[PDB]
């Protein structure tokens, strides 16, 4: 599993995000998105686990309204994903102060943790 982007950094993110990506046709992919549990939509922040069925790629908390910039960027990742091909989006939620700690482990952990507790979401919550 490839890592790109970097915790807090909106617009590096997404860039590092595209330039991974490229052409790639995500039609049977599963986008999830992590993000943390706040009061609030407009301070949540979000990291991304990319799962096309052939590879797997992560971005950190890098989105969102937690950071300037970030809810564009939410609207533009989830934009992109879709213009690729994307149809299944979920949400995996964790506490503050475990996301680094999850976003650490190993990439078959990473992925059993978060398929495990994620739910099918609608993309359109995120614009």
């Amino acid at each position: 599993m490839v890592r790109v982007g970097m915790r807090a950094a909106p617009r590096v993110s997404l860039e590092a995000l595209k330039a991974a990506l490229g052409g790639l046709k995500l039609s049977e992919a599963k986008v999830y998105l992590i993000t943390d549990w706040q009061d609030k939509r407009d301070q949540a922040r979000y990291a991304l686990l990319l799962h096309t069925g052939k590879k797997d790629l992560l971005v950190p908390d890098a989105f969102g309204p937690a950071f300037p910039g970030g809810e564009e960027a939410l609207s533009e990742l989830v934009g992109l994903l879709l213009a690729q091909g994307a149809r299944r989006f979920y949400e995996a939620v964790v506490s503050p102060g475990e996301m680094t700690a999850l976003l650490d482990l190993p990439p078959e952990e990473l992925l059993k943790r978060v398929m495990a507790i994620a739910n099918p979401t609608d993309p359109g919550i995120y614009l």
